[PDB]
């Protein structure tokens, strides 16, 4: 098991400049956020780190469970396509998780060219998809269901190696149900939206990510018609549209054969009936044959 450093909260306040909320793009410390909390940049002993400060739908006890679960999963799972936890703080009424900093942020943000990063090439997108599937495969081989696969949780290091993140909702792998449905609605399998817990839902959410990679479009955009990227996929499969109509135009190296090949993988991942989807091992093989 990996051993982690227990920081005092006041130390993490110092390294994040008191959790400075200005974007790092203008010299602040804020890197991203959501319902989970906020992630900040800092330096610990010259090491660049990401500090996730958890925010309070969920009881304090429940939030503590997700904090404990992330530490337990990260203690057991070390792999080059997973992020790496360094430490944590839990003194007082705050919970912080400290990771090795990811120089290229999230896949979601690089697909939207947030803060002016250059568009990803098709060649790079294929390698990122393969890397992400390799990380999910490691998780599933070690009997963890992620439950929140999405492009915001696929991070990118300096060489754009893909790294799965956010294991606070992970569960061990009859039909297992829960009374507390969690996840990000635009990526979830239908059975996951109704309380089922199964690794086959990770495959469905990964299919949505493949659509984000092909199109450059986020899974949901309230200002778009259709708002949901899954609705766009139904227009293709019902033949009013083709996947070539939606290929990201911010690419100059997308050949149609491999694009249709990864769309084929996504379409198999997106089967409504969970038992017709490939398992992650098959998804790995299909993505390797595409390149
Ligand atoms: C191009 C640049 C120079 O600007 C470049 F980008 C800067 N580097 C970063 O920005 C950045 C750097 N290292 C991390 C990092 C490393 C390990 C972990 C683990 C965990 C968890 N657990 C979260 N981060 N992390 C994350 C980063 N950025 C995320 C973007 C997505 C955000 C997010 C997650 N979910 N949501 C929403 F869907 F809820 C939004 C969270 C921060």
């Amino acid at each position: 098991d990996t051993r982690f450093h227990s920081f005092s909260f006041y130390e993490l306040k110092n390294v994040t400049n008191n959790f400075d909320e200005r974007p790092i793009s203008v010299g602040g410390n804020k890197m991203g956020e959501g319902g989970f909390g906020v992630v900040y940049k800092g330096y610990v002993n010259n090491t660049t780190v990401a500090v996730k400060k958890l925010a309070a739908d969920i009881t304090t006890e429940e939030l503590k469970q997700q904090f404990d679960q992330e530490i337990k999963v990260m203690a057991k799972c070390q792999h080059e396509n997973l992020v790496e936890l360094l430490g944590f703080s839990s003194d007082g009424d705050d919970l912080c998780l400290v990771y090795v900093y990811m120089p290229n942020g999230s896949l979601l943000d690089r697909l939207s060219c947030l803060d002016g990063t250059p568009p990803l090439s098709w060649h790079m997108r294929c390698k990122i998809a393969q890397g992400a599937a390799n990380g999910i495969n490691f998780l599933h081989e070690n009997h963890h269901i992620h439950r929140d696969i999405k492009s915001a949780n696929i991070l990118l290091d300096e060489a754009f190696t893909a790294k799965i993140s956010d294991f606070g909702l992970a569960r061990a792998s009859q039909t297992v149900m829960t009374s507390r449905i969690v996840g990000t609605t635009a990526y979830m399998a239908p059975e996951a939206l109704r309380g089922e817990i199964t690794p086959k839902s990770d495959i469905y959410s990964f299919g949505v990510v493949l659509l984000e990679i092909i199109t450059g479009l986020p899974a949901v955009d309230e200002h778009r018609e259709p708002q949901l990227l899954l609705d766009i996929k139904e227009e293709i499969e019902d033949e009013e549209k083709t996947i070539e109509d939606y290929i990201d135009k911010k690419m100059n190296d997308a050949d149609s054969t491999s694009v249709e090949a990864m769309y084929s993988v996504a379409s198999q991942c997106l089967h409504e009936k969970k038992n017709k989807r490939p398992d992650i091992k098959k998804v790995q093989q299909l993505l390797q044959e595409m390149t």
